[PDB]
């Protein structure tokens, strides 16, 4: 039998309640929401500095498809499943410069920056040898706002009708996405269901208790999170201890988000990449324009690292812990406030009435 | 299909065989007996020490279950599941003495130590809150023998109606439980099925081969293994005569009063699946601070006693899985009953047999 | 519905593709590869020399299978399976030298070496006691080619019928089988199918680009892969500044006589689950004591050229599983059957494939 939600479901956020249990933690819901969402969805995987130049690549796995994205020596982005058509090693490994073609690990078969099959060796001895079909498989990519999508779906649009008006609220918040440079990354394996740590984000209803350094940082009464097209803004005013500095949250669909911190000269960047029911993959990455970094800079990142990032992981690992016990009466109230101030939950409402359109 | 047993299934310990091997194994077997028995029976979890004073608390895994035990301010013992009613982060970690309320660590409700909401930060703008039906979750909870038992069970009776006897017998072998401390605990997770973990127990025909360190003080022909009703006792005399006790209660806590009767050790069975169970092997003394002779004893517990019985159950789980093991284990139950008679594992099985019908 | 392949699935190997992925990650298919084939062929597990004298015994795990290896008492050798008839503990490990009787180390039950029951304790005032049908559980071995093979069919009837020939050739490529010994035995949980390890083993095409150390002695041009009956053969002219010969055997053990022919390295493959086979890669040598150039040349294996061959296995394991690989890779056979040629993938799989009718 197949869980399905309302219409409805979370459309009113002042009397709302997150999904039954079983949304958090049946296998069979990931896999539907691997399928219908996370392969027909743009998938965002990395700032555009990455890819910047012909053959920059980037390797990136998410629901189980190891991809490479590379910017072909005609300086056109293109993504490919990562996996030679003649047996199925792995092509690339990590990040970097390609050579001019791609050279298989296993045989040596040498692929075209665009995937075309360049040389396959002895080919001219093997009978009716498919030169066609024997071209690495490509995927939708996207530069979008700055940054880079792919969609596994051939027949998917662009990311801007995925969301709309996105890209130039992002780039009002922060003028220098298009200098920025990944200056940390932190990979998670964190044993939370995805949506977890999106609800997770998606309020500040537990700064007070749960981000102490973050706490001063933000105004109760100027804190606003808004809804738009398949994403959320989160505006407040800072004043931790220029007249009045600003700081911005995005969230998209289905689950990245970009952070412009007080200064709006740098970005942190939170990548869901989802494992299984209970498992996602977790880039958090912190960009800055200066690619030597300052002791400033550096102690931020370790900030993020050791002090702040743990603090939120520990919150959605104990979640997934708690919503799998019988005591958990299925689901939980999202408390959303009428003037919708700081710490209302109203967002999760909003994130998960777009994910129940998927449960019909 | 669901595997079941006779309801004669060593009904007679005397010609017995122990279950057939998929019982040991199978998840749907498993995933019946964690409701029919270990979600609807009293779970032994400690010793009443640990939660003798107002604001202690305790917290157990049992079958894929956080619970909390708690003795509030008004001194009333109760327990909990372990989950915040709001958006279900946990709520107490590890063992101590909790605050006047509880405070959730991720949207930071209170809660009263009966699990009452308190205060829901913000919900008097939050449209319908619901005051209780944001209460923490109970469960029964009950103090029997000295010792601490839960039951998920919301309509179970006490604990003394699952062991008919047991509370008298015991007090009667160790008069002192209440002053006992806890001095020691191993936690193992044991890749075994629960249920070998009770046959190993249940059989004193392993001693003399598997147990060479713990065979100088037994005596073979002044040992018995006597059936209760839900529990079993192995009675016998040490070599000089000092008696020992060693109880075993269904479904599986076992609780060994040694020669002397002035300390206790207790085997805690909290099953996790088909093939793997929580052990707690807790020591009790009743001084606080150890002797050095009770720290060595400790020692070999931990590292001579208990890794021997490990061993035997871990392997067991193995080869009992090969296409080499026909099936059942023939139960070595003798005329006599003597200390070396298997018929314990029947009386255990026969139980067992009785939620496979 | 459960996954079947044509008859005539890579009958042709110069237009043939690999398996349909499923065949390499179907947990389905691995049952009933599992049953049909390694639960039904001999399997290779040691040379001679590790059971050469009465009482050597050695112990394997193979689909899910714990096997002991024993040479009787009277010179016989003989396989069991791991577990004791009482109630299932396992009942020697790693190799040695056993002593006149096995003891369980649970209940000390003693058998002879050819597995009959010896001395069950007490058995003679347990009622009914069985005693033929309490006897460890023995399975086919088979010393053929200098090596054991053991086999789960007890209808099975002799190593030559499945290899048919393959003694004979072997004795041809190394002459001193009899005297080799082990002297490096590299154990490794490796996360590729089987059939992936097989396919790799059966080509060259790979080793240009994946063994750039091995490369001057794989020449194209002296260099044939010939089929013969359930078996293969890649035969070979090295380069210094001598032949050598690779036999792969149904199901999947292969054989290396490196240049020279005084020693052998040998892959055994003992498939756990569809994504999980255990590798033995075995080195013998005549000699007792490794002389450096042995003692190089084993880490050289070890570091160097093994694990070369296993990141192939284990990344094209990962590959296969990917919506962008389509579901069957080209065997790359040529019409010259150079050094190159993949045909050799195409005369295993269309063995493989009888299997899945
Ligand atoms: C170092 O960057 C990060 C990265 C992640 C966050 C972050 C972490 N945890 C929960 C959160 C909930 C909501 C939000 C939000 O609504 N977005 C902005 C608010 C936080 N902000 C401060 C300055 N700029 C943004 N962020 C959260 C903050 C800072
Ligand atoms: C001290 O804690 C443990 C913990 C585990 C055991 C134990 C382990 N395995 C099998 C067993 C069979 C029978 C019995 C028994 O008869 N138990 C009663 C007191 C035995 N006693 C004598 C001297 N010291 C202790 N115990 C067994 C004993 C003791
Ligand atoms: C020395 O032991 C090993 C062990 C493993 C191999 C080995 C490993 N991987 C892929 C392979 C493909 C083909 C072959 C072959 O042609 N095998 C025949 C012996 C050729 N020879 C070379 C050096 N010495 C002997 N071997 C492969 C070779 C040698
Ligand atoms: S996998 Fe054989 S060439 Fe890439
Ligand atoms: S989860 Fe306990 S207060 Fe929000
Ligand atoms: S288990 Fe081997 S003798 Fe009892
Ligand atoms: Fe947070
Ligand atoms: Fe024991
Ligand atoms: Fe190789």
């Amino acid at each position: 039998a197949v869980e399905k939600l309302p219409e409805d479901f979370c459309a009113n956020p002042d009397v709302a309640w997150t999904f039954p249990k079983v949304f958090y933690t049946s296998s069979q819901v990931f896999e539907h929401e691997k399928e219908a969402i996370f392969a027909k969805s743009w998938i965002c995987v990395a700032h555009g500095s990455e890819l910047a130049q012909p053959n920059d690549y980037i390797t990136r796995k998410v629901i189980g498809e190891n991809i490479v994205i590379i910017r072909g020596k005609d300086s056109v982005l293109r993504a490919f499943y990562n996996v030679c058509p003649h047996r199925g090693h792995e092509l690339l490994s990590g990040s970097g410069k390609a050579k001019n073609v791609i050279t298989c690990p296993y045989h040596a078969w040498t692929f075209k920056l665009d995937g075309s099959l360049a040389l396959a060796r002895n080919c001219d001895h093997v009978e009716s040898f498919d030169k066609e079909n024997s071209s690495m498989v490509p995927l939708k990519v996207e530069e979008y706002a700055g940054f880079v999508f792919i969609n596994m779906d051939e027949n998917a649009t662009c990311v801007e009708d995925q969301l709309p008006g996105f890209a130039e609220r992002l780039n009002q918040a922060c003028g220098v996405i298009k200098d920025l440079k990944l200056a940390a990354r932190f990979v998670t394996e964190t044993p939370a269901n995805w949506k977890v740590i999106v609800d997770n984000y998606m309020e500040c209803y537990h700064c007070g208790p749960a981000h102490p350094g973050f706490a001063d940082s933000v105004q109760v009464d100027k804190y606003w999170h808004t809804t738009h097209q398949n994403w959320t803004l989160q505006y407040g005013f800072a004043r931790s201890s220029v007249t009045d500095p600003e700081f911005h949250g995005f969230w998209t669909w289905p689950c990245t988000m970009f952070n412009v911190p007080p200064g709006s000269n740098f970005m942190t960047v939170i990548y869901e990449f989802p494992v299984d029911a209970e498992t996602t993959l977790q880039h958090y990455d912190i960009y800055f324009t200066n690619e030597e970094l300052t002791q400033d800079q550096k102690d931020l990142i370790e900030w993020y690292r050791n002090v702040f990032r743990p603090e939120d992981l520990n919150l959605v690992e104990s979640v997934q812990r708690g919503l799998k016990s019988r005591g958990y009466r299925g689901q939980g109230r999202i408390m959303t406030d009428k003037q919708r101030s700081g710490i209302s939950e109203h967002g999760i409402a909003y994130f998960q009435h777009l994910v129940a359109q998927y449960h019909q």
